[PDB]
DNA sequence: GGGGGAAGGATT
DNA sequence: TCGAACCTCCCCC
C-alpha cells in the first residue's frame, strides 16, 4: 500500500497571507481572543516568522506579544479557511478516489492504484504540490510510506514546503530509532507513561509484558503501538463523515447562576444550528468546562431528529442536571450535536 | 463474558 | 490561556 498525506501549512496564517499579501514575509499571529481582558485567549496558529521566536499555537497571545510586539495579531476566521480549504480537498479528489480528510488541513489518500513505486509516488506529489500551488497560492508538506502513519511522521519532517519518502528500510530504521513521543496520537501524558515503563522507542513494545503495557496506556493503544512496531500497522484510508458539531463559548465571568449562564448556551445552540447546514442531529449533549479547566456534560439521544426548540429547553434541562451533580463554577459552556438523521 | 451507551480523558 | 472533533463504569442479555 502506498499512501501520500497532504498537511497544508501554517494553514490559517497562510490563508491570511493569501488574502492580504502585504503580509508576507512578516510573522502573522491568529488568535482566539476569549472576551475575558485585554488580550485574553490563545493563540491558535502562527506563520514560520512567528514560530522562528517561540510564538506558536498554544501559548496566551499576552505572552505572544511580549515575545513579537510588533507581529500582525488576526482574530480566527474560521469559516474563510474552512471554504479554502474545502477547495482544496476537491483537487485532491482527482489524485484519488479513495481519500480521508482528518481535518480542516490534512488529508490522506491511498494512491497503490495509481503509481507503482515510491520514485513515481514521489513525482506525483510534487505534481499535486504544483496543482495546490497554481489554484490556490497554498504551501502544503507531502509525506509518502507504507501506511497512514508513516506518511504523517514524513510529512513532520519535511514540513514546511516539502516532500519526503519514508521507504520499507527507513520504517524498519525509524521503529528503532523514532522517539516514540513522536508517533502520531501519543501525547505528553502517554509519552510519560511510556518513559516510566521504560518504553521510548517502538521496538521496545515489543519486549514488555503486554498486559504491562495495556494496563498503563488502554488496550487499543497498546495494540496500535504493537502493530506500528511488528510493522503489521493496517489502517485502510476511509472517507470520513462528520459525526458531531457544536460550539463551546467562554463566559465573561464564571457562574453557576443558571439565568446568567442561559444567554451563553442559546448563542452556543444559535451558531451550532447554523453550522449544522441541514444535518438533524438526533442527540444533544451539554458541555461545561468548569473554573479549573475540567469538563463537565451531560447528554440525551432522542428517537427522532432535534429541532432547535427541542434543542433549548432540553440543554436547560441537561445544564440544570450539571449544575446539580457539580458544584463548582463553570467557565466555559456550550453544546455538541451527533448522531446525524 | 461481553454487547452497547453515557460520561470522562487524551490527542490534534 | 482557545477551542472543535476515538478510547476508556454500569445496564442488560
Ligand atoms: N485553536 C487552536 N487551533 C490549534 C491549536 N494547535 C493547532 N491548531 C490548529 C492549526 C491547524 C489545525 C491542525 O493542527 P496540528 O496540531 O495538526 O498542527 P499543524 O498542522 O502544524 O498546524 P499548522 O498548519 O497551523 O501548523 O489545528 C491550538 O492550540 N488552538
Ligand atoms: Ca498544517
Ligand atoms: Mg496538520
Ligand atoms: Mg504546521
Ligand atoms: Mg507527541
Amino acid at each position: 500500500m502506498i499512501v501520500l498525506f497532504v498537511d497544508f501549512d501554517y494553514f490559517y496564517a497562510q490563508v491570511e497571507e493569501v488574502l492580504n499579501p502585504s503580509l508576507k514575509g512578516k510573522p502573522v499571529v491568529v488568535c482566539v481572543f476569549s472576551g475575558r481582558f485585554e488580550d485574553s485567549g490563545a493563540v491558535a496558529t502562527a506563520n514560520y516568522e512567528a514560530r522562528k521566536f517561540g510564538v506558536k499555537a498554544g501559548i496566551p497571545i499576552v505572552e505572544a506579544k511580549k515575545i513579537l510586539p510588533n507581529a500582525v495579531y488576526l482574530p480566527m476566521r474560521k469559516e474563510v479557511y474552512q471554504q479554502v480549504s474545502s477547495r482544496i480537498m476537491n483537487l485532491l479528489r482527482e489524485y484519488s478516489e479513495k481519500i480521508e480528510i482528518a481535518s480542516i488541513d490534512e488529508a490522506y489518500l491511498d494512491i497503490s492504484d495509481k503509481v507503482r513505486d515510491y520514485r513515481e509516488a514521489y513525482n506525483l506529489g510534487l505534481e499535486i504540490k504544483n496543482k495546490i500551488l497554481e489554484k490556490e497560492k497554498i504551501t502544503v508538506t507531502v509525506g509518502i510510506s507504507k501506511n497512514k502513519v508513516f506518511a504523517k511522521i514524513a510529512a513532520d519532517m519535511a514540513k514546511p514546503n516539502g516532500i519526503k519518502v519514508i521507504d520499507d528500510e527507513e520504517v524498519k530504521r525509524l521503529i528503532r530509532e523514532l522517539d516514540i513521543a513522536d508517533v502520531p496520537g501519543i501525547g505528553n501524558i502517554t509519552a510519560e507513561k511510556l518513559k516510566k515503563l521504560g518504553i521510548n522507542k517502538l521496538v521496545d513494545t515489543l519486549s514488555i509484558e503486554f498486559d504491562k503495557l495495556k494496563g498503563m496506556i488502554g488496550e487499543a493503544k497498546a495494540k496500535y503501538l504493537i502493530s506500528l512496531a511488528r510493522d503489521e500497522y493496517n489502517e485502510p484510508i476511509r472517507t470520513r463523515v462528520r459525526k458531531s458539531i457544536g460550539r463551546i463559548v467562554t463566559m465573561k465571568r464564571n457562574s453557576r447562576n443558571l439565568e446568567e449562564i442561559k444567554p451563553y448556551l442559546f448563542r452556543a445552540i444559535e451558531e451550532s444550528y447554523y453550522k449544522l447546514d441541514k444535518r438533524i442531529p438526533k442527540a444533544i449533549h451539554v458541555v461545561a468546562v468548569t473554573e479549573d479547566l475540567d469538563i463537565v456534560s451531560r447528554g440525551r439521544t432522542f428517537p427522532h431528529g432535534i429541532s432547535k426548540e427541542t434543542a433549548y429547553s432540553e440543554s436547560v434541562k441537561l445544564l440544570q442536571k450539571i449544575l446539580e451533580e457539580d458544584e463548582r463554577k463553570i467557565r466555559r459552556i456550550g453544546v455538541r450535536f451527533s448522531k446525524f438523521i
